[PDB]
C-alpha cells in the first residue's frame, strides 16, 4: 500500500546504497533518474537545503543523506533480516565504520582523480590504508554484516563500481595491495541484490573522464 | 552497577554534547581529563582508528565520535524522556539537523577563527546563513527536540561557548543577525544540565587564543 519514490542518479555511489538496501529489504519503489543540472521541482521540494540525491519520498515525506536513508528503511521495513545490529554497542560500531567511508574511502576516492602529483600520491596511499583499517574490522567474516549483508557493507560496497577509475586515472592496483578488501567486494557481487544495484565500473570511469574534461584537469 | 567513563579534553564542543546527552539522561559516569599531546594508553585502546575524544567507555567497551555516542546512551537508558523520536521519519530528521551541525556549524566556524580577509569574510556569511537555515528548522517550538532538550539540541547548543570566539576573532555579532538562535541558546542555558555541560565562552576564547599562537595565525 506504500508510495516509495527513490530520486537518484546512476552513478553516484551514495544512491547505489539506498538502491541495493531498498533491494536488500525487498521495497518496491519507482526509481526517478534526476537531471543535476535542471533539478526537477520534486527534488527542490524534498530535498531544499542540500539539493542532492539520493532522496527517498515515502508517503509522501522525505528523507535525505544516504546512510541516513538505509537507516531508516531499516527501521520501517522489517519482514527481512536487519541491516543494523539489535545490540547498542555492535550498532554503535556500525555507526561508525559506515561513517568512516564516508570520512576515508569517499574523500580519498575523490583526491584520487581530483588531484595530481606528489598530493595525488598522498591520496592513494592513504586511501589504501584506509581500505586496510577496514580489512581488520572484516576480520575473518565474510561479510561486515557478519553472515548477511549489513550497514557497513550497504555504505562501503557501492564504492567498488569506483575502483577501476580510482585504479585507472590514479594508477594502482587496489587487488595487489588489498587482496582481503577484493575478495569481499567479489563475494558481495555473487548476490543479486548487490550486482544489481552497483553500476558497471567501465561506465562509471567514463562519466569519471566527463568530468575530468568538464573541469579541465586530464 | 554500571561502569561509566568518559575521556574528554574541556573545552571540545564534541565532549561536550556527551557531557549533555549523559546528564541529561542522568547517567553517573567518571570524567576522564585527556592529554592530547600525550594521549593516555586507555585512549589509544580505546579508539585506535582515529586517537580522538570523546569516547565513552561502559562496561569496558568503547563508543566512539560524539553523535553515535549520543545515540547510543539514547538507546541505553531508557528511565527518561527519549533525546531522538521515536517515528522513523522524525528521527531521520532529526539526524540530518544533527548531522547539519557537524557539516555547516562546526566547519564554518573553524574557518572563521582560522582564516582571514576575504576566505573569513565568507566563512561568517556562510555561517550565519547556516545558523538561519537551523531556525527555520526550530520553527515556533522552544528547542529542537520540541517541548524538551533532543538530539539536534544536544548537537548543536554546545557550540554557543565558542560563539564568543568565533565573533572576537571574526569581528561580528549573532544576536544581531540571528535573535532567534540567540533566544533559543538562552532559553537552553536556563536548564542546569545544559548550563553544567557548556564551558565558560571567556575560557573558550583564551583557549582559541592560545591555538592560533600555536599556529603563528593571530
Ligand atoms: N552526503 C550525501 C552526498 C550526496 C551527494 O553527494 N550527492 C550528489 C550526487 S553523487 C548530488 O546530488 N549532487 C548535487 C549537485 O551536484 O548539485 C549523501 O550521502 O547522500
Ligand atoms: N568527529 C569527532 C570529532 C572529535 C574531535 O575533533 N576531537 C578532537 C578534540 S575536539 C580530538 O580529540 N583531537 C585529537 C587530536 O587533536 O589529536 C566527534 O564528533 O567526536
Amino acid at each position: 500500500s506504500d508510495q516509495v519514490t527513490l530520486l537518484d542518479f546512476w552513478p553516484s555511489p551514495f544512491g547505489m546504497r539506498v538502491r541495493l538496501a531498498l533491494a536488500e529489504k525487498g521495497v518496491k519503489y519507482e526509481y526517478s533518474e534526476e537531471d543535476l543540472r535542471n533539478k526537477s521541482a520534486l527534488l527542490l521540494q524534498m530535498n531544499p537545503v542540500n539539493k542532492q540525491i539520493p532522496v527517498l519520498v515515502h508517503n509522501g515525506k522525505p528523507v535525505c543523506e544516504s546512510l541516513i536513508i538505509v537507516q531508516y528503511i531499516d527501521e520501517v521495513w522489517k519482514d527481512s533480516a536487519p541491516l543494523l545490529p539489535s545490540d547498542p554497542y555492535q550498532r554503535a560500531q556500525s555507526r561508525f565504520w559506515a561513517d568512516f567511508v564516508d570520512k576515508k574511502i569517499y574523500d580519498l576516492g575523490r583526491k584520487i582523480w581530483t588531484k595530481k602529483g606528489e598530493e595525488q600520491e598522498a591520496a592513494k596511499k592513504d586511501f589504501i590504508d584506509s581500505l586496510k583499517l577496514m580489512e581488520g574490522e572484516l576480520g575473518d567474516k565474510p561479510y561486515f554484516g557478519g553472515e548477511t549483508i549489513g550497514y557497513v557493507d550497504i555504505a562501503l560496497v557501492p564504492f567498488y563500481s569506483w575502483f577501476y577509475a580510482y585504479e585507472t586515472i590514479g594508477n594502482f592496483n587496489i587487488e595487489a595491495e588489498c587482496p582481503k578488501m577484493i575478495a569481499y567486494c567479489k563475494r558481495c557481487l555473487q548476490k543479486e541484490t548487490v550486482s544489481k544495484a552497483l553500476e558497471d565500473p567501465q561506465k562509471v570511469y567514463d562519466f569519471v573522464l566527463m568530468l575530468m574534461k568538464k573541469f579541465g584537469i586530464e
